[PDB]
């Protein structure tokens, strides 16, 4: 992974910049040091109290002259603790505030030069450019790579530079207090450090392993829910819910393993920082009965190191940001000083104002950029004269276009020059020569927003007059006109769709503003009907007036009427002259004439469910018995810590027997050791009970999720929200994230309760008043920490909602670069794209401020809430209320308490993703269709005969309720007899196909198989006589044996009956021949084969089943040559004896049908045979007539 110098990263901050990131450091080094400070400010508030305890403990001295030299001596010295504390913390909002403000603002400045810059530096690259780059990274790298690079120059290193400083502060006061005790603490730091980077890989190793452990079912999972309706009508519902499932017994249990090992890493964690404070402290306390660090000393050496130590913990991410910020920057600051070939913004040529307009072409050897392996033009020599018009033509390849491309400098040639006159192509400005130089492509392309706009990207400083006299140019002006909005009428890709020829037509008319002198068209009336080619070619014969013309044009129609006429053998040109020369010759030109003759629309519907998903894990009661259990003791945990940190340094501040300073010291400090074995033991239970529950959970689920994908209608598989890839990733993410709101939710709202609730008790018998302080500051802090995140994502949200116009326009500049760069208009984009931005970045000043003050209204009273609570707990122990232990008791365990069930909380995954992610597997779960083809009722008759009968029967679409397709049509079908479809298009060419597969339900009506209702027959046993070949043949990855077996399931077809089925479909040819037999693969991860081969797999599959009933739906559209011969050749051998029904548009087999019918709109205008509806002289001999 590739990675700038990081001075060079910074390159485009200036004065203000450089001002804003030094101060904003600045002030970061001191919000730093602001946390060692408060702690050493604690040291020295907890030894004030351990004077008062020890001598009022030990019987009686003095009553009245105690209140003085105790009492009175604490308030004194607690009326400046708090200025201190107080001070720390307003300073803390104002450093804070100057940290997060500035470091926001100048990266938000820079990001502003920087994504501009890419922009244009994209705008600066020649097509060459584009040919090796892929657009679609392209587009999505200037918002994805330029936000990446945002974040890490900003509010990121701020906070790194905080954290340093508190690394630096915390180890500074920690060897100014005390020496030893923090060589001891930093002695244990290697041991964490060394615990928590093996644990992390361990992880980590099982993370990828698991990607390409369930890539087994995911990929049957797609091979699925892709060939769907190839399995429904083939009924492999069973056989294929059973093979995805046996890839899910290999992949999660694989999973299981992995919590385990992630619960142990939390455990020995556990274990380690508890043996941390139980060593510390043993050795702490044992040195404060040598009289030698005070009780206030061990504290804040400790607390101030340990603090010092989680601060590269919580740098870590920090500095993380800043580095793969740096590895975007090197791919956006390439381009941006990248200086392409073709400088296409400045002019450095000159500007010919005569302006003639003679082409010329010598000796020009050129090949793409891409392969220049393959030379394409070789020795290319041809010139045009003035106002002459020259045809390429020859179907060489694409040589044709090249030169079209070469000839507005598009790129530029190998060897050899191309000139314009007297002067090189290359001598003149580019911009100016693609002014000077008008172009029509093969495909046309118009920009989202009015005609009249469009046209102005032609040119800019052109009246409405000059407009409407362009548009009448083209031959234009009269659909346009006819238009709701005339001239502000929207066009382009969203909105107000327009035909092939009058989009073509808007895009002639916008070359036509320019007035060039020279005019090129690459394939203009081609991909277009016959009607409107006339109406375009009519606008290009009267644009061709005046200018210097060469067309392409695959059509040799319009190509005639050309003064010269070129063709290509080769890359050389061979045949050049007149018309009637090259038809002479005999040449290539005659040859070529005698053969021509959803993410969050996804996440948005669903409602509920409140807890009900519990239910789904509910199938294992054990595991939660005790995951439930484990959990409240692991909860407990915590506020045991609190009582046992506060008798520790309890025995040391109430005073009391010097003897029994080590015996409770010992006692304690091993007590923590204690505590932290039992910790290890919950979290080596809790990832075999809630672990194991919430991956055999996910098994089950995905399986029950994926049957009842099998059971879905057709319907539901059309509607837009639900896609192969979007079932599959529904399959794969969501129905695993589901085990996030079961036994883990119930995992941390126990441990949670279990803490804060019993720690709550705790605090308050050892204090009412104080405690009634505690749970009313800690919640609104807490609340303060909700609204953190809330103003955090929300203007995060809003933010990108803003740039998303940018996005637009920066889009679809990308997406047809290639057709811009034809109209200049370069800058014009450029432009638009900064006023698009100009809106977001006026709003990153108050953004900055935003943040700034958020930050700081959090963080301000972090400090603020130490001073309230010693003021008034100082205030209780110096009175009659008692004590101070008691005061630290109440106040860890109610704020360490609110911490821990904060981390609590981040443990676990997000349970608002997990619910939204469960909502979709338990509807679709609990999903039932009207087509239910898991039913086991049906009346399944011994009758083999076989006549379909549509009667009535009016169907519409239900993805698509407008136009219904069938509006009561009736036809009926005997035994051996076979059906056709005649109609302009589909709809219901195939929805015929598809309601006797039974794929929907008619709205009113009913179709009946032999006697009997459809609706009143099994569903699947309908489909178990019904043989289906579709336009594009799917076939399963599995094997050939399986594929032509897999027509009738549940039964050995064995070899016999594969052999029997292959042989009539005369498949059998194609099997032997090639190595080797049955055991091939297809496709696309075996052996390639072409359509005709796979469709006739296709037809030996639909043979297996003795079908009564084959239905031929557009059977072969793209087979040529004698392919499609053998083909109807092994078709017309197995439908005798079967009714049939074919649907084609060749109408050449038709003839030959037992029964014609012709439907149109929604019913059947004419019914017979082929010679009698020919003879009516209908729609049927209008539609047959175009066979010539
Ligand atoms: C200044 C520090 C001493 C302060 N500790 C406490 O406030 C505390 C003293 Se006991 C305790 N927390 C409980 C007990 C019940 C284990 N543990 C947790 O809540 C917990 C669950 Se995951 C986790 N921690 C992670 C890592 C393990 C990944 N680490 C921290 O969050 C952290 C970083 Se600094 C710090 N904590």
């Amino acid at each position: 992974k590739p990675a700038v110098s990081v001075l060079t990263m910074f390159r485009y901050a200036g004065w203000l910049d450089r001002l804003y990131m030094l101060v904003g450091t600045l002030a970061a080094i001191i919000h730093g040091v602001a946390l060692p400070l408060m702690m050493l400010i604690f040291g020295d508030m907890t030894d004030s109290f351990a004077s008062v305890g020890q001598v009022s403990k030990q019987s009686t001295q003095m009553s009245e002259a105690d209140k003085r030299a105790m009492f009175a001596k604490l308030e004194e010295e607690m009326t400046t603790y708090a200025y201190y504390y107080t001070g720390i913390g307003a300073g803390v909002l104002i450093v804070a505030y100057i940290q997060v403000s500035f470091w926001c603002l100048a990266a938000g400045r820079q990001i502003h030069k920087i994504r501009q810059k890419f922009f244009h530096a994209i705008m600066n690259q020649e097509i060459g450019w584009f040919d090796v780059h892929d657009v679609g990274e392209l587009n999505t790298r200037l918002t994805d790579d330029v936000s990446k690079i945002n974040e890490g120059i900003g509010d990121k290193i701020g906070m790194f530079f905080q954290a340093m400083a508190t690394f630096f502060g915390g180890f500074i006061i920690g060897f100014t207090r005390g020496w030893k005790l923090t060589l001891v603490i930093l002695a244990i730091s290697p041991v964490l450090g060394l615990s928590a980077g093996i644990w992390a890989k361990i992880l980590s190793s099982f993370t990828d392993k698991e990607l390409h452990a369930y890539a087994k079912a995911g990929a049957v999972a797609e091979e699925v829910l892709a060939a769907i309706r190839t399995v429904i009508a083939f009924g492999g519902q069973k056989k294929e819910l059973e093979r995805y499932n046996n890839n899910l017994e290999e992949a999660k249990r694989l999973g299981i393993k992995k919590a385990i090992t992630a619960n142990i890493s939390m455990g020995a964690a556990f274990l380690l920082i508890y043996a941390s404070y139980a060593l510390a402290f043993w050795y702490g306390t044992s040195l404060v009965i040598s009289k030698e660090y005070s009780i206030g000393q061990v504290l804040t050496v400790f607390f101030s190191v340990l603090i010092g130590a989680f601060s590269v913990g919580q740098a870590s991410p920090n500095i993380e940001a800043f580095a793969n910020a740096r590895g975007a920057a090197y791919e956006v600051f390439k381009i941006i000083d990248n200086k392409p070939s073709i400088d296409s913004f400045s002019k450095s040529g000159h500007k010919p104002d005569n302006i003639q307009g003679n082409l010329e072409f010598k000796n020009i050897h050129f090949s793409y950029p891409s392969r220049k392996e393959v030379q394409i033009l070789k020795g290319l020599n041809l010139k045009v004269k003035s106002g002459q018009t020259v045809a390429l033509v020859g179907n060489s390849g694409c040589g044709k276009s090249t030169t079209v491309q070469l000839m507005q400098r598009l790129y530029d040639p190998l060897d050899g020059m191309v000139s314009i006159d007297g002067q090189d192509i290359r001598t003149i400005n580019v911009r100016y020569l693609r002014e000077i130089i008008g172009v029509v492509s093969q495909e046309p392309v118009l920009f989202a927003t009015t005609i009249a706009e469009n046209i102005r990207y032609g040119r800019e400083d052109v009246t409405m007059d000059e407009i409407e006299k362009a548009v009448k140019e083209a031959n234009a002006y009269d659909f346009i006109m006819k238009l709701p909005h005339q001239f502000d009428t929207l066009v382009g890709e969203r909105g107000a769709q327009l035909s092939g020829g009058q989009k073509q037509r808007i895009a002639i008319a916008r070359a036509l503003v320019r007035n060039p002198k020279i005019l090129l068209l690459d394939e203009a009336t081609s991909a277009l009907d016959t009607e409107s080619e006339a109406v375009v070619q009519a606008a290009l014969d009267k644009a061709r007036e005046g200018r210097t013309t060469i067309v392409i044009a695959h059509r040799l129609s319009t190509v005639r009427n050309a003064d010269v006429i070129a063709g290509f053998d080769g890359g050389v040109i061979v045949e050049q002259g007149n018309h009637d020369e090259l038809m002479r010759e005999k040449g290539i030109y005659f040859k070529l004439v005698m053969t021509q003759t959803k993410e969050a629309l996804d996440e948005d519907v669903p409602p509920a469910s409140f807890w009900r998903i519990l239910k789904l894990n509910s199938t294992e009661w054990p595991y939660f018995v005790v995951g439930i259990f484990c959990a409240i003791i692991n909860g407990g945990l915590q506020p045991a810590f609190s009582v046992i940190f506060s008798k520790v340094v309890g025995v040391f501040t109430n005073g009391g027997p010097p003897e029994t300073q080590r015996q409770n010291s010992n006692l304690f400090s091993l007590l923590f050791l204690i505590l932290g074995i039992i910790s290890f033991i919950t979290f080596f239970l809790q990832g075999f009970t809630f672990g194991k529950a919430g991956e055999i959970l996910t098994k089950r689920l995905r399986y029950m999720v994926f049957k009842s994908m099998l059971r879905q209608d057709v319907s539901w598989f059309d509607d837009p929200k639900n896609t192969t890839g979007a079932l599959t990733t529904r399959l794969a993410n969501d129905a695993a994230q589901v085990k996030g709101a079961t036994g883990s939710r119930l995992a941390v709202i126990f441990q949670n309760i279990a803490n804060l609730g019993t720690g709550i008790i705790i605090s308050l018998i050892y204090g009412w008043q104080l405690t009634l302080l505690l749970l009313a500051i800690v919640p609104i802090i807490a609340i303060a920490g909700v609204v953190e995140m809330k103003m955090l994502s929300g203007q995060a949200l809003k933010d990108k909602k803003e740039l998303e116009g940018s996005g637009k326009i920066a889009t679809e500049a990308i997406e047809n670069f290639r057709t811009v760069v034809s109209l200049t208009r370069e800058q014009k984009f450029e432009t638009m794209y900064a006023q698009s931005l100009q809106i977001p970045y006026r709003n990153a000043m108050k953004k900055a401020h935003v943040f700034g003050i958020t930050f700081s209204f959090t963080q301000a009273m972090m400090y603020f809430s130490y001073a309230a609570c010693f003021r008034f707990g100082a205030y209780l122990v110096t009175q009659q209320l008692m004590t101070f232990e008691n005061v630290l008791l109440v106040f860890s365990a109610i704020v360490f308490g609110a911490m821990a069930v904060g981390q609590v909380s981040s443990f676990a995954p997000d349970y608002a993703k997990a619910t939204v992610s469960a909502s979709h597997i338990i509807r679709i779960i609990e999903k039932t269709p009207e087509i239910d083809s898991y039913s086991t009722q049906g009346l399944k008759p011994n009758m083999l005969e076989g006549n379909v009968q549509f009667s009535g029967v009016v169907f519409n679409y239900p993805t698509r309720p407008s136009i219904p397709v069938l509006q009561g049509l009736s036809l009926e079908v005997k035994k051996g007899q076979t059906l056709a479809l005649v109609g302009s298009s589909g709809c219901g060419k195939s929805t015929v196909v598809q309601l006797l597969e039974r794929f929907y339900d008619p709205m009113a009506g009913s179709v009946f198989l032999d006697g009997k209702e459809i609706k009143q027959l099994n569903v699947q046993w309908l489909r178990a006589q019904l043989g289906i070949v579709s336009q594009e043949p799917i076939l399963f990855d599995c094997s050939i044996a399986e594929n032509i077996a897999y027509g009738d399931n549940s039964r050995v077809v064995s070899y016999e009956e594969i052999v029997r089925a292959a042989k009539e479909a005369n498949i059998h040819q194609f099997i032997d021949s090639l190595p080797d037999k049955y055991n091939t693969r297809v496709g696309d991860k075996g052996t390639q084969l072409s359509g005709g081969q796979k469709q006739r797999i296709a037809i030996a599959r639909a043979l297996v089943r003795q079908p009564h009933i084959l239905l031929l739906d557009e059977a072969t559209s793209a087979l040529d040559t004698e392919s499609e011969k053998v083909v109807q050749e092994a078709l017309d051998k197995a439908r005798e004896g079967r009714t049939c029904i074919v649907i084609a548009h060749r109408l050449s087999t038709i003839q030959n049908a037992d029964l014609i019918v012709v439907i149109q709109n929604g019913k059947v205008k004419e019914h017979g045979t082929h010679q009698q509806l020919l003879a009516q002289k209908g729609i049927y001999f209008s539609m047959v007539s175009v066979q010539a």
